[PDB]
């Protein structure tokens, strides 16, 4: 049916970066999260051995202070500096947050599963200012789990201020845990490019084990590097070691006002870029994106991507995660809930809110806001939505999606029985307006949105 542009914007955003299911994207086969995860783990190796899946591990790590040799043949060893140590520990933590891994530092002569060191020259003893980093897969051989970084790169020496350095630590540790590049390519071997990718979603938007920029898949991080595991990385590492169900099991806030004590989930002011895929194992959680003025699009569905703070495709939610609440900023935003009971706050600006299934509580904020309903299942009597700050003559409630079963008619105080009728009923004692919809094919009146405030018939879009 002809539906409104507000509904169409929800319908489209729900399908942003659709994947898998026999789609073709960028002329390549599109993989699901799980297909991408299987591809990233295709070497079938982990610290637990070969072809061992879903098994936790307790691992050691060490910052080498000297070496007998570097397993690649590079030379000019330099130990990690203090900033590299701090950032590497943050990278390790970002992996142990999502998978069932513990990391324990060892020093002195103790062997370690994962090691860190820098190099500066090739096997011929000439300075190497061109390469970046590499690491070795788990195994029982000499050098297994070791990771190596070019100290002549400023991003490697300064990973706390040069985002690519922190990303590189996360990437290399991923190899040291058993993850592979999503395609058969490597640095030094020819000149690969995204054109050589096996599947469309081989980019930083989905995996920081990729070589390819997030622009290759239509995302845009405005020159930033995220630094922590992205959505397919989380699925991949959980395939090997199991998911960590102890992480952030309380009510967690991501974005502004964050309580995660993780830099990559925290924006401290509006100039801060956020790039993350969230893992969260319990509790009632909030995406607080309130500090931005850009028009944002925020989706709470697991697996989905959001456009946050002026970037594109920079936030996603890992498979297995339920995030319950979202707060937009002063821009004109779209906030899309999931089947849970969501509290959505549009903030200032003219926002479109869609609770989806479940009993949602919606605040448009200042501005001309639109609360969208796509199905009778979005607001059943048994689990109805509240719209708590509705402004008569300014906000709108959009029922245009119901046109697909016949144009809805407005009735004043009684239903005829014909169905596809909408009624507003004012409760003067409580100052509540109940919006009732008797839907085609329903014998009883089964859709209700309760509104804290008055509403006019002309505020209801049918
Ligand atoms: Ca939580
Ligand atoms: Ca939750
Ligand atoms: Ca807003
Ligand atoms: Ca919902
Ligand atoms: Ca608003
Ligand atoms: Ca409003
Ligand atoms: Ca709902
Ligand atoms: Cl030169
Ligand atoms: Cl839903
Ligand atoms: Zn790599």
């Amino acid at each position: 049916a002809n539906t409104s542009s507000a509904y169409n914007s929800v319908y489209d955003f729900l399908r942003y970066h659709d994947r898998g299911d026999g789609l073709t994207v960028n002329g390549k086969t599109s993989y699901s999260i799980d297909q991408a995860a299987a591809q990233i783990t295709r070497e079938n190796v982990s610290w637990n051995g070969t072809n061992v899946f879903g098994k936790s591990a307790n691992l050691t790590f060490k910052f080498l202070q000297s070496v007998s040799s570097i397993p690649s043949g590079d030379t000019g060893f330099v130990k990690f500096n203090a900033e590299q140590i701090e950032q590497a520990k943050l990278s390790l933590q970002s992996w142990s947050d999502v998978a069932n891994l513990t990391f324990t530092e060892v020093t002195g002569n103790k062997s370690a599963n994962i090691t860190f060191g820098n190099y500066t020259r090739d096997a011929s003893g000439n300075l190497d200012y061109g390469t970046q980093a590499y690491a070795y897969y788990p195994g029982n051989y000499q050098g297994a789990g070791s990771s190596w970084y070019n100290y002549n790169q400023s991003n490697i020496r300064n990973p706390g201020s040069e985002e690519y350095g922190r990303q590189t630590f996360t990437h290399a540790i991923g190899h040291a845990l058993g993850l592979a590049h999503p395609g058969e390519y490597n640095a030094g071997e020819g000149d690969p490019s995204y054109n050589d990718a096996v599947y469309a979603e081989d980019s930083y938007q989905f995996s920081i084990i990729s070589y390819w920029g997030e622009n290759e898949t239509g995302a845009d991080y405005n020159g930033h590097y995220g630094g922590a595991p992205m959505i397919d990385d989380i699925a991949a590492i959980q395939r090997l070691y199991g998911a960590n169900m102890t992480t952030r099991t309380g009510d967690s806030v991501y974005g502004f006002n964050s309580n995660t004590d993780r830099d990559f989930y925290t924006a401290t002011d509006s100039s801060k870029a956020l790039i993350f895929s969230v893992w969260d194992a319990g509790g009632t959680d909030t995406f607080d994106f309130s500090g931005y003025s850009n028009n944002q699009r925020i989706n709470l569905n697991e697996g989905s991507f959001s456009d946050v703070g002026g970037l594109k495709g920079n936030v996603s939610i890992a498979h297995g995660v339920t995030i319950e609440n979202a707060i937009g900023g002063s821009g004109n935003d779209i906030l899309v809930g999931n089947s849970a009971d969501n509290i959505l706050q549009g903030g200032a600006g003219n926002d479109v809110l869609y609770g989806g299934a479940g009993a949602d509580t919606l605040y448009g904020g200042a501005g001309r806001d639109t609360f969208v309903y796509g199905s009778g299942q979005d607001s059943t009597v048994a689990a109805y939505d509240w719209i708590a700050d509705f402004q008569k003559g300014i906000d709108k409630i959009d029922l245009s999606a119901f046109r697909n079963e016949g144009q809805l008619s407005f009735v004043q105080d009684q239903f005829t029985g014909k169905g596809q009728e909408v009624m507003l009923q004012w409760d003067a004692a409580n100052s509540i307006t109940n919006l009732w919809l008797h839907e085609a094919g329903h014998s009883s009146v089964d859709f209700l949105v309760r509104i804290v405030g008055q509403a006019a018939q002309s505020d209801i879009i049918v």
